[PDB]
């Protein structure tokens, strides 16, 4: 009588300016707080790599006024190329949300990566902001993200203000969202998209996430789909 | 040829106003980054019902360099409880951040946050942090002031506790020294005080000795204890 939740589902990502394509496959179940996610992802143009990658979250509490949870994973680079060599990163996120006001939530997550052999390197990657709630359907996000590499060797940092606009209505997410990348080591950068989703009401549901990024222009386009069964 | 740190010691605790005995013994060791801690405490009242904590820990610091540093712990404890008018117990985990951050040569942003989850008998998260700034007026003489506080979470229920701690570690030659004052701010409001001097000493061999007493009230407390720690390396 103990309640699962099954995902299972998969995804699409190409970049180009030609590209990276990025197959990706996942799944995931879930117990009261506990939850365990196995994906495995590549890289390749269509030198590649592979993203084993185990994933843990022990969520301590829910309830509206706080909520607050960690999560743990593994993840390999199996780089392949044009020998075999691996990289390991060890990732330890608090996740959070916070009530303020009615409207207001402060909310974010915070990442602490340790990357294992080959190719110490410290790694901080961190998304937190504020959520404005208009109403059921709509939500405003802005986020400060940051992410740092640590202590020839060394690494920078990536400095970026985001902002995304949550619109649930009936079956379909859209979620436009812009990404200004601010200084970090030098100019202004910017990624701008949206991300399309529908649901079937039967546990099916499609992603569809189109981006456009410049300094330079990138585009992203992305597809998934993830099936959810209970118990 | 691999560097270990292994620390033993035992402290020796008591509160009064009668009070609470509290027999402690620990050892930890170290490699590069990584770090175990194993410690056995209990709590009774004394002659001139009770619980015991088995706990284990583990630490991996990230990082540590003077302009930023960084680590996690990780751990579990054990509250056999027994009593007079049975077994019952309690078990916590608990994971902590744990950062210093460089502002300036004298300002330093650090402090502790603890996520606390509680077994069975006895849900109940909890929260126990200490965050603030120290001020280093030279390699002896620092001053420290951090923000406290303690909540659980969502009959049943529980509440907040808030202080603002200061302390004032001076190191002078082979001695410790090191005053500190709590001033808890809030439980449901009313007011309540710790004071107290935190001595050390070490011997330049491996040996130290802490002395702490300390005073509160609200109500008053007496809290007296010493302790060894033995620290042999490799
Ligand atoms: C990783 C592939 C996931 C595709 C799931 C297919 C299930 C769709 O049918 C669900 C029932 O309707
Ligand atoms: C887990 C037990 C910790 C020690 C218990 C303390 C109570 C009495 O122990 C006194 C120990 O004193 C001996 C110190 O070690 C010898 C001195 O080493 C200096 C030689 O280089
Ligand atoms: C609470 C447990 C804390 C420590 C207990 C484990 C002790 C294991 O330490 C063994 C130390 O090192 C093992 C072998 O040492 C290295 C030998 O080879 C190095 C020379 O090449
Ligand atoms: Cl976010
Ligand atoms: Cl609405
Ligand atoms: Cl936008
Ligand atoms: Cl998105
Ligand atoms: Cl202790
Ligand atoms: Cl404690
Ligand atoms: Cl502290
Ligand atoms: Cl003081
Ligand atoms: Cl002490
Ligand atoms: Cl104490």
């Amino acid at each position: 009588r103990n309640d699962w939740h099954f995902n299972i589902g998969a995804m699409y990502e190409i970049e180009n300016v030609d590209g990276l394509a990025e197959p990706s496959v996942y799944f995931n179940a879930a117990n009261g707080p506990w939850r365990i996610a196995l994906a495995y992802y590549q890289e390749g143009p269509v030198t590649w790599f592979d993203r084993p990658e185990l994933e843990v979250h022990y969520q301590f509490l829910e309830n509206d006024d706080f909520s607050f949870g960690l999560t743990g994973g593994f993840r390999n680079y199996g780089y392949h190329y044009v020998d075999t060599a691996n990289m390991q990163r060890w990732k330890i996120a608090p996740d959070w949300d916070v009530k303020l006001t009615d409207d207001l939530r402060f909310n974010g997550w915070l990442s602490m990566y340790k990357f294992a052999n080959d190719l110490a390197d410290t790694r901080v990657e961190t998304e937190t902001g504020l959520q404005y709630t208009f109403n059921e359907t709509v939500a405003l996000r802005v986020n400060y993200y940051l992410e740092r590499g640590f202590n020839n060797n060394g690494e920078f940092s990536t400095q970026e203000i985001r902002a995304y606009l949550p619109l649930t209505l009936g079956n379909h997410s859209v979620t436009p969202y812009t990404r200004i990348g601010l200084d970090r080591a030098g100019h202004d950068f910017n990624r701008v998209g949206l991300f399309y989703g529908y649901d079937f009401q039967n546990g099916l549901s499609v992603s569809l996430e189109y981006a456009f990024e410049w300094q330079d222009k990138f585009h992203y386009a992305g597809v998934g789909v993830n099936y959810s069964f209970h118990h």
